[PDB]
């Protein structure tokens, strides 16, 4: 069923919240779980983007579901960010990029002349089990948190 494999260790890496608490996959064993990385904290297709999750938040709820929104972002912006935006949601400060690197969402580009890397906007869906069971990459914000919510009603029936 797993559609990516991740390296044992990921899954207690300690993952830095907004708030100021910390979380680890592992600790979420029981329900399940969705992960969205985004590049960029208030920036308007990140923000449209977990504005979206925020708005879905009960039927994720519905469907015993939680979710984790990631990017490299420190804490402190993190907190503006939730705050702003009223997130219901926690967000974790990817700093060293190493949930990123496990998910394999730092890609290479061509550009200016260089090898330039970034994160890419992906989601993923792990199971009450800590499996990847679904993974979007290259995401179009629009529609998107729909077709999660979607996929995860049907995986969790
Ligand atoms: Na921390
Ligand atoms: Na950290
Ligand atoms: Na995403
Ligand atoms: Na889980
Ligand atoms: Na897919």
């Amino acid at each position: 069923d797993a559609v990516l494999e991740l390296p044992a260790a990921t899954f207690d890496l300690p993952l830095s919240l907004s708030g100021g608490t910390q979380t680890t996959l592992r600790a979420h064993a029981g329900h399940w779980l969705v992960i969205y990385f985004y590049p960029k904290d208030s920036t308007p297709g990140c923000t449209t983007e977990g504005l979206d999750f925020n708005a879905l938040l009960p039927e994720f709820d519905k469907a015993g579901a939680k979710i984790l929104g990631v990017s490299r972002d420190s804490v402190k912006s993190h907190d503006n960010f939730c705050a702003k935006q009223g997130f219901a949601f926690p967000l974790v400060s990817d700093g060293d990029e190493a949930l990123c690197r496990a998910f394999d969402v730092i890609k290479e580009k061509n550009m200016y002349g260089k090898q330039v890397l970034g994160i890419e906007r992906s989601t993923f869906l792990l199971s009450p089990e800590g499996q990847v069971v679904q993974a979007w990459r290259k995401v179009k914000v629009a529609g998107h948190a729909d077709a999660v919510l979607a996929a995860l009603k049907a995986h969790a029936k």
